[PDB]
């Protein structure tokens, strides 16, 4: 089923941190940043707690990859984040110059690889960041669906 | 001949700002997050010296505004940035729902507000950035003009 080191065990690795988001009670979305199949940098959604528009998943991993390897260019890393990245991610993604960006369900409305607009692939950027697409996209896609309904079963 | 409170006036002052990113090696960009005349943000460019791609003035600017407001959307503020901002930081700003972007010079290159490309008024977006461009241009464009001079010059 989910062979070590794949694309799936990533993304599943990815939904565990999606769940601490979950919890939080933000927007569940998750990411972890590999190197050479070793962690270098995890992260999970959490704008709202951190009083920060940028805390998305994507970002904290990036920032703690550049802190682990000491150097703000992530050469050759694949990061994994369970929900399509916006277009701060995927700008993120191109400044830190990763190999690839794998990601689980699509972002209809905003995501930044392919739905609203393809930023990673425009002709003008200085880096291309391979994209790798759909990875538990069902998962991901129910994490969040479940979320939205457990939230709207809040508002009284 | 600048009033307080001028866009001229702010943006002086992020040019102070950007001094620093010049004192510590850095591409010379500083930024000031304003609300209702106040500064609640700073920030100077250091993805260098901080090991992390996603330290440009902007966003530094932009969480610190975050943690001054207790809250991650940043209503009404202006943010002021000598340089026309990426696609990251303008993915940023739509996050923020700041009500508007200053900048100075244009980053023909790689600006994300009209120059390589639109991020701020792409039509499938969630909210509207305004843009007020080019505010003291020249002073800009020489500060990072002169960093890329100096520093060509320093390659022994
Ligand atoms: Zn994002
Ligand atoms: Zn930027």
């Amino acid at each position: 089923s989910e062979v070590e080191f794949s694309h799936e065990y990533w993304m599943r690795h990815a939904l565990t941190l999606a769940k601490r988001a979950w919890d939080e009670r933000e927007v569940p979305v998750g990411a972890v940043l590999v190197h050479n199949n070793r962690v270098i940098g995890e992260g999970w959604n959490r704008p709202i707690g951190r009083h920060d528009p940028t805390a998305h998943a994507e970002i904290m991993a990036l920032r703690q990859g550049g802190l682990v390897m000491q150097n703000y260019r992530l050469i050759d890393a694949t990061l994994y984040v369970t929900l399509e990245p916006c277009v701060m991610c995927a700008g993120a993604m191109i400044h830190s110059r990763i190999g690839r960006v794998v990601f689980g369900a699509r972002d209809a409305k905003t995501g930044a690889a392919g739905s609203l607009m393809d930023v990673l692939h425009h002709p003008g950027m200085n880096h291309r960041v391979e994209i790798t697409e759909g990875i538990l996209a069902d998962e991901c896609a129910a994490l969040l669906s479940d979320f939205f309904r457990m939230r709207r079963q809040e508002i009284k």
